[PDB]
């Protein structure tokens, strides 16, 4: 995240760190949200990589133990049969990750609240984007998790030519594009909370920002549509 503040750290109980494992350590690579005890939702592009991967819920500083983490394997990988990692821009960047174990719920692990099927979200709704991302474009990981205030663009500005033209679809949600805050590498898969009828609810899944930089005047961050995907996230769920 570019431009964001330090979140305080019961702020956002279902953020997940997707990790695969380096050498003998792990790196982060991805965010996510816990959707079940035993279920992350994330970005296809994420797992491209076929790697070792663990998820960690409550954390906060990736760098030091904060006492509230638990560490759990990825037993299952379910990407959506469409997703095509050569066409980022057609969409269905949506993946469900098994979790080996049930995690416990506390204040700092909690389920993601996912929007009705189909809801579009009016312009200028008010959302914010959480992750350990770059705070820099070609900078570095945030050491502790980021908030920015990334208000939505609609479909109808962010697909325009000066914007992002057809490369957003109406599966997707645009966030942001002020030129200061933004998604970043390593934001990917993670949540766009965003307020509706006094609620933050998951209405994005970080999947990618400009070739030319992170924080881009009207290359707004954008974001797999939940709301597009709630049958299919049912559906993987109760037949696995
Ligand atoms: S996201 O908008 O933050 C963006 C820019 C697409 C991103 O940085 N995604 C992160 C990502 C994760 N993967 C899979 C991967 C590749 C290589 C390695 Cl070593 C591990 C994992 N691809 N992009
Ligand atoms: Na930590």
């Amino acid at each position: 995240v570019v431009g964001g503040t330090e979140a305080q750290r019961n702020s956002w109980p279902s953020q997940i760190s997707l990790q695969y494992r380096s050498g003998s350590s792990w790196a982060h690579t991805c965010g996510g949200t816990l959707i079940r005890q035993n279920w992350v939702m994330t970005a296809a592009h994420c797992v491209d990589r076929e790697l070792t991967f663990r998820v960690v819920v409550g954390e906060h500083n990736l760098n030091q133990n904060d006492g509230t983490e638990q560490y759990v394997g990825v037993q299952k990988i379910v990407v959506h049969p469409y997703w095509n990692t050569d066409d980022v821009a057609a969409g269905y960047d949506i993946a469900l990750l098994r979790l080996a174990q049930s995690v416990t719920l506390n204040s700092y692990v909690q389920l993601g609240v996912l929007p009705r099927a189909g809801t579009i979200l009016a312009n200028n709704s008010p959302c914010y984007i959480t992750g350990w991302g770059l705070t820099r474009t070609n900078g570095q990981l945030a050491q502790t998790l980021q908030q920015a205030y990334l208000p939505t663009v609609d479909y109808a500005i962010c697909s325009s030519s000066s914007y992002w033209g057809s490369t957003v679809k109406n599966s997707m949600v645009c966030a942001g594009g002020d030129g200061v805050r933004s998604g970043c590498q390593g934001d990917s898969g993670g949540p766009l909370h965003c307020l509706v009828n006094g609620q933050y609810a998951v209405h994005g899944v970080t999947s990618f920002v400009s070739r030319l930089g992170c924080n881009v005047t009207r290359k707004p961050t954008v974001f797999t549509r939940v709301s597009a995907y709630i049958s299919w996230i049912n559906n993987v769920i109760a037949s696995n």
